[PDB]
Formats: structure tokens, sequence, C-alpha cells
């Protein structure tokens, strides 16, 4: 299952629900091509990986959150613990997002 992260206050509550689990963050626009593309592989992920969270951010509903996030490229992924983030990248690459998730749980 992936959560759509929908208020800055869900973000953070999302962060601290996550306690020490690994959360990946897809910062994503309805126009973008490769987002849609990778869309339904997030998906996929966040039912493979139990023990991992995955959370999506809109970042025109949420410009804030993501300017906050530093965010300059569509996609992005941000990789969390604790509330730290641990990784990131941006562009629509599965094997690069696999291979992140398996390199920071």
């Amino acid at each position: 299952m992936v959560k759509q992260i929908e208020s800055k206050t869900a973000f953070q509550e999302a962060l601290d629900a996550a306690g020490d689990k690994l959360v990946v963050v897809d910062f994503s626009a309805t126009w973008c091509g490769p987002c849609k593309m990778i869309k339904p592989f997030f998906h996929s992920l966040s039912e493979k990986y139990s023990n991992v969270i995955f959370l999506e951010v809109d970042v025109d509903d949420c410009q804030d959150v993501a300017s906050e996030s530093e965010v300059k490229s569509m996609p992005t992924f941000q990789f969390f613990k604790k509330g730290q983030k641990v990784g990131e990248f941006s562009g629509a690459n599965k094997e690069k997002l696999e291979a992140t998730i398996n390199e920071l749980v």
C-alpha cells in the first residue's frame, strides 16, 4: 500500500509513525510522463516491502512541502529513517528505485 500525503502535518505524522522503518517518498505530478510510468511500480514495491513505508506527495497540490524538501526535479524520491533524510535521487529509474530501497532499509 501507498499512502497519499496531502498536508504538511500528515507528512510529519507519517515520518513519526514509521518508527525505525525506511520511508520512501515519491514527489510527483499528474503532468509528468516518467512519473506516470513508474507509479504502478512504486505501488507494486509497496506490496512487496511490507516493512517499508511508501508515501506520495503531489507537488502542485503541496508546493510548499515540495519546496521545503528542496525538490528540483520530477519525480524525486527521498528516503527517511527516524525523520532524517538518508537518501535521494531524481528521475523515474525503476532499478535505481528498488536498488536504493535495498541499500537503505
